[PDB]
């Protein structure tokens, strides 16, 4: 399952109060760019309207049948490429979201979710961004690990 288009739109529907709106937007923009520099995909932000990828912070039951679980545990989930709910990413509004080394770092988690929104599943490689469990890595000048590059390149090009 892959996107049949290269320029995709995204919309941040709501925010987490833990960070400024500028910080949430920055975390998201930077997360999309990591995949962009390794594939033919281009991401355009819209403020209202129907975007391909909807992004939102939700708590527990939130209408899609996969409830979140409060602090820790499940951090976020994302739908595979598709119309409607397809490609959308939900973040557990009950987590502590940061832009530091403290758990958790929104940019790293968003980056992981977007891999899913683009059609990638988990990697068994512990150094991959797509590894199932969260681990902090310096974000300052972060680049996609080689395993993940192999991943989107195998899907798109
Ligand atoms: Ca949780
Ligand atoms: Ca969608
Ligand atoms: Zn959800
Ligand atoms: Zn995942």
């Amino acid at each position: 399952p892959k996107w049949e288009r290269t320029n995709l739109t995204y919309r941040i529907r709501n925010y987490t109060p833990q960070l400024s709106e500028a910080e949430v937007e920055r975390a998201i923009k930077d997360a999309f760019e990591l995949w962009s520099v390794a594939s033919p995909l281009i991401f355009t932000r819209i403020s209202q309207g129907e975007a391909d990828i909807n992004i939102a912070f939700y708590q527990r039951d939130h209408g899609d049948n996969s409830p979140f679980d409060g602090p820790n545990g499940i951090l976020a989930h994302a739908f595979q490429p598709g119309q409607g709910i397809g490609g959308d990413a939900h973040f557990d509004a009950e987590e502590t979201w940061t832009n530091t080394s403290a758990n958790y770092n929104l940019f790293l988690v968003a980056a992981h979710e977007f891999g899913h929104s683009l059609g990638l599943a988990h990697s068994s490689d512990p150094g991959a961004l797509m590894y199932p469990n969260y681990a902090f890595r310096e974000t300052s000048n972060y680049s996609l690990p080689q395993d993940d590059i192999d991943g989107i390149q195998a899907i798109y090009g």
